[PDB]
């Protein structure tokens, strides 16, 4: 599917423009495109096909190069970082197999209840062991190339979007709704503007929105 | 990729030849190829990409038919039937409905050999059945492996598979291991050319259910690699 590809292109338009207006230091960290060649190399290294919206994203910016995280402090990873980190996570998963905290999913059964999986491709890092990424091996009630949280502190994994496009666009919409604060042009942090609320960790916001969405949809069967 | 495809072509040459020599009745049940068009239709229906060795298999035989009968079909894999593409689509859909009903609901312990190679669940939308016992059990291709499995590994699943088993690395390797069993003489042809059943010739072993043979081989292999 080219599902999310349009959403990806739109989101990058908003984010490119928003950073140029409000945070030119952040704007200047957004790397040049990957080549198709770059992508093919990575896909061959990892023995994976990147979903269409992820490849579109890479052909707009090859991550960030210093670098303070674009996603409210979380860094968009370069393709080399994606390869290296996927390999690192693959080593983890092999070590857990060589020797064999409750791993869980929201929604239940959408994401495999495991600490690490070779087919979870990290695209964003908090540089503390946590990721947002694309799940190429969903659980029985998940979707192929759904966007999840995983890593060191994600004993519970969350489905935060249906595809990379929808995820980027939801972030672009947060910027556009004024859900931000600048603490240099300064560090980008999240706040809920409409509620005049405090600064929040973006992971906690994502997890809360996933909960709310799941709860609101449960009545439907 | 070019992983299992060659093994698939080779396996079908041996299986085509073995059936023609030893069991022409069985041979004649092997259907004509799917067209690329047939495959594209099915892939669009299911919203999946069939691995390369599975597509190659479909372009050699579209399962087993045996339309000239009135009492079931003699399954190629020691009684288990190779499913037609229409049967694969329909049964995938059926299994997907099962998995949806288990999601809608609030089934003993689901497990895997090797551990964590297969998701510990009763049904998954990405398990594509290719072989049936026509009693709810399947051999198929796992397009959503667990953390210690491989993409497009060949698994057992269904009604009686609370424990799922990885029985081959790809469809090619699976077909070839079956071809090798034929060639080693691991069979009897029982009648009222007769029904194809498994027996370990060199050990002078009893007739065995092929699922049990597969499960035992997987166990042994897992134990010997740990």
């Amino acid at each position: 599917s080219n599902d999310g590809v349009s959403e990806t292109l739109l989101a990058w338009r908003h984010i490119d423009f928003w950073t140029s207006e409000h945070n030119p230091d952040l704007n200047a960290t957004l790397s040049d495109p990957c080549t198709q060649n770059d992508i093919t190399h990575a896909e061959e290294d990892l023995e994976v096909s990147f979903p269409n919206p992820v490849k579109a994203s890479f052909k707009i910016h090859d991550g960030q190069e210093d670098t303070s995280g674009l996603f409210y402090g979380f860094q968009l990873m370069t393709l080399d970082q994606v390869v290296a980190m996927t390999q690192a996570w693959r080593n983890v998963a092999k070590n857990l197999n060589k020797r064999s905290p409750d791993q869980k999913s929201i929604p239940p059964n959408a994401v495999q209840p495991v600490y690490a999986h070779p087919a979870w491709i990290p695209l964003i890092t908090d540089n503390a062991g946590n990721h947002i990424g694309v799940d190429l091996a969903p659980g029985p009630n998940g979707k192929y190339a759904q966007i999840i949280t995983f890593g060191r502190d994600f004993d519970t994994k969350f489905v935060i979007a249906e595809n990379w496009g929808e995820f980027l666009l939801s972030f672009a919409n947060d910027l556009e709704a004024g859900n931000w604060y600048l603490v240099g042009d300064g560090e980008l942090v999240f706040r809920d503007k409409k509620s005049n609320g405090p600064i929040q960790d973006y992971f906690e916001v994502l997890k809360r929105r996933t909960w709310i969405k799941y709860q609101l949809e449960r009545p439907h069967r």
